C-alpha cells in the first residue's frame, strides 16, 4: 500500500482506531495495517507516508512495543517522509499529561528528518499540559473513548480527509 499504519496497542482501543482509519482511506489497497510488535524498523523504511500510533496510559512511559522499538527507529531513513500521528488517551484522568506518547514519538521521528503531517486542534479538548502540542496545536488526531467516543467517528473521518491532501491522494 501507499501508506503504513503502525500502531502499537494497550487495551486494544489503538487497534480499533486503526482499523477505522484504514477503512476512512479506502481500505487495506491504500494503507497497511502493521502491528509495531511484529515490524522490524526496516518495515517502516519501505513506507513513503507513514501514520503512526501509539497510546498513553503511563505517565513517563512509552507503550511497551514502541520503546522496544524507540532506538531502532534511527535504522529507518526518515529523510523526505511524510509521517502523521494519533493516539488513545485521557484527557480528564491524564489532564497534565494528555497525548504525551504521541508526542514523545514525533519529537523522535522529526528529529530524523521526517515531515510532521496532521496536525490537529486542541480546542475540541479539555486538559492542562500535553508533550504532544505544539504551537497551539497537537501533531496529530487526539482519540478519547472514554470521555468522547462520541466525537471519534467525525474526528477520523476529517482527521483522514486531510491527510489525504497531505498525502497526495486528493484528487
Ligand atoms: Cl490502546
Ligand atoms: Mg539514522
Amino acid at each position: 500500500a501507499k501508506i503504513g499504519l503502525f500502531y502499537g496497542t494497550q487495551t486494544g482501543v489503538t487497534q480499533t482506531i486503526a482499523e477505522s482509519i484504514q477503512q476512512e482511506f479506502g481500505g487495506e489497497s491504500i494503507v497497511d495495517l502493521n502491528d509495531i510488535a511484529n515490524a522490524d524498523a526496516s518495515d517502516l523504511n519501505a513506507y513513503d507516508y507513514l501514520i503512526i500510533g501509539c497510546p498513553t496510559w503511563n505517565v513517563g512511559e512509552l507503550q511497551s512495543d514502541w520503546e522496544g522499538i524507540y532506538d531502532d527507529l534511527d535504522s529507518v531513513n526518515f529523510q523526505g517522509k511524510k509521517v502523521a500521528y494519533f493516539g488513545a488517551g485521557d484527557q480528564v484522568g491524564y489532564s497534565d499529561n494528555f497525548q504525551d506518547a504521541m508526542g514523545i514519538l514525533e519529537e523522535k521521528i522529526s528529529s530524523l528528518g521526517s515531515q510532521t503531517v496532521g496536525y490537529w486542534p486542541i480546542e475540541g479538548y479539555d486538559f492542562n499540559e500535553s508533550k504532544a502540542v505544539r504551537n497551539n496545536q497537537f501533531v496529530g488526531l487526539a482519540i478519547d473513548e472514554d470521555n468522547q467516543p462520541d466525537l471519534t467517528k467525525n474526528r477520523i473521518k476529517t482527521w483522514v480527509s486531510q491527510l489525504k491532501s497531505e498525502f497526495g491522494l486528493a484528487l
